[PDB]
């Protein structure tokens, strides 16, 4: 599925997922029950999932 930024992520290391509120994320998986992996911008990490909104 698809997720909405709603809030700036900039994360420490690469292997986070940067992006910004307005971006839709491509979604990858859930690596636990408060993140996510996913693509967006040329780019695959880990990002907060209270930092979206998941298309559903």
């Amino acid at each position: 599925m698809r997720a909405e930024a709603l809030f700036d992520f900039t994360g420490n290391s690469k292997l986070e997922l940067n992006f910004k509120a307005g971006d839709v994320i491509f979604l990858l998986s859930r690596i636990n029950k408060d993140w996510l992996e996913g693509t967006v911008r040329g780019a695959t990490g880990i990002f907060p999932l209270s930092f979206v909104k998941i298309l559903k």
